[PDB]
């Protein structure tokens, strides 16, 4: 470990989130990283996959930058990949506060943000703003991802994915799509789906992402069984998994465990890893998985990888860690895919399927 690892997880960290409100941090993380006010990939950490090269594994999972503003930043952080989103066709508020909380006991966090956003159109100046140094990027194995969220007050949540992917899907390399549990159906999501999917279809072809669909782990067997099924009926090109969940696992510790909302971090970690191992099955290996929830090491991005995921992401644990988190997890995956005797990440992908 290197010695910025040490400071920011034992020093940095801990005195900055003790004199900030959660909802400060976050904020000033980033207009930190807008600005880049912060600190070589090997080859065995390049994947392909979802039509294009990532240079390595490790991305920014939606939420942290929900409207676009510290993209180039996160590129410069270390990360594969960036995700910005979710966002909605209009400008939203989101939920009163308090609305995120530290559960600094069990390194998680528990939000119910609800969706703020700053719409469409602002984002979309934004990303066209910055269209031709992302081409460059992407080109370079640093794609963009575009995730899409629902007004409050909409009455079809297909009319707004449309919205979603007719603006912001001509800025993007993938674009995702979050779904809720059907049965709590099937012909419903199959609906939804295929209207994203044909919104996609006629876009431009230089200019047509790759449509994932992202998932909570707070699904039943059916649920997962019917989203596998659709998936692979229509074509779509990946899933993430996992968002945030609604349960508190037995032994969560933090004074803040019975706030209502998505719990992050640690407390996921497994069960994002049994989902996303389900979800490989069901699909037979043949649809791109990007793996999230509770990863801070290479070991936490190795399971994933290994369970099904091509790709990881991460969030809660640059809270906890701060930026040198990003170097800690590609540094450690290098020398975890050497110790295992993996020729490079690729080799890795639903290994456990394979014994
Ligand atoms: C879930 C909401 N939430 C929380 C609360 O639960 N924290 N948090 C983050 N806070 C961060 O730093 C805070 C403490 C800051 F005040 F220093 F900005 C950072 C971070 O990387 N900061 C940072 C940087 F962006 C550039 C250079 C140095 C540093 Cl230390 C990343 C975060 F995800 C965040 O999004
Ligand atoms: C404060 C916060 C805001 C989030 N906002 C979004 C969002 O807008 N859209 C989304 O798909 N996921 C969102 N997520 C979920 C993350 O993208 C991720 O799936 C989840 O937090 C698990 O990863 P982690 O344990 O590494 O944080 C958010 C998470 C947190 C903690
Ligand atoms: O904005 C939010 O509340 C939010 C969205 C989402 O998809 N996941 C999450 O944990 N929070």
């Amino acid at each position: 470990a290197t010695g910025d690892e040490r400071f920011y997880a034992e020093h940095l960290m801990p005195t900055l989130q003790g004199l900030l409100d959660p909802e400060s941090a976050h904020r000033l993380a980033v207009r930190f990283t807008s600005l880049g006010l912060l600190p070589q990939d090997s080859d065995m950490l390049e994947v392909r996959v979802l039509g294009h090269k990532f240079r390595n594994p490790v991305g920014i999972a939606a939420g942290f930058d929900k409207h676009g503003e510290a993209v180039d930043g996160l590129y410069k952080m270390g990360f594969g990949f960036v995700e910005i989103g979710s966002v909605t066709p209009k400008p939203q508020e989101g939920n009163p506060r308090p609305r995120v909380f530290r559960l600094p006991e069990d390194q998680a966090v528990i939000n119910r943000y609800g969706f703020n956003s700053h719409g469409l159109s602002v984002v979309e100046h934004r990303l066209r703003a910055r269209q031709q140094k992302q081409a460059k990027l992407t080109e370079d194995g640093l794609p963009l991802g575009v995730n899409l969220g629902k007004n409050k007050t909409s009455v079809d949540a297909a009319e707004d994915y449309a919205e979603g992917v007719r603006v912001l899907g001509p800025l993007a390399d993938y674009l995702v799509v979050n779904v809720s549990s059907p049965n709590t159906g099937k012909a419903e999501l199959r609906r939804l789906l295929t209207k994203v999917l044909q919104e996609r279809d006629g876009l431009r072809r230089v200019h047509r992402p790759a449509v994932l669909v992202k998932i909570a782990p707070d699904l039943t067997s059916q649920d997962k069984e019917d989203i596998a099924s659709v998936v692979k009926e229509l074509g779509i090109d990946g899933l993430i998994v996992t968002n945030t969940t609604v349960s508190r696992p037995a032994g969560l510790q933090g004074a803040l465990r019975s706030e209502t909302g998505g719990l992050s971090g640690k407390p996921l970690r497994d069960l994002s890893t049994q989902t996303i191992r389900e979800m490989y099955a069901l699909t037979q290996g043949r649809v791109p998985i990007i793996g999230v929830g509770g990863v801070s090491s290479g070991q936490d991005a190795l399971e994933k990888i290994r369970a099904g995921a091509s790709l990881v992401q991460l969030y809660t644990a640059l809270t906890f860690w701060g930026p040198p988190v990003v170097g800690k997890v590609k540094r450690e995956l290098e020398a975890l895919l050497k110790e295992q005797g993996f020729g490079g990440v690729t080799d890795a992908i639903g290994a456990d399927h394979r014994r």
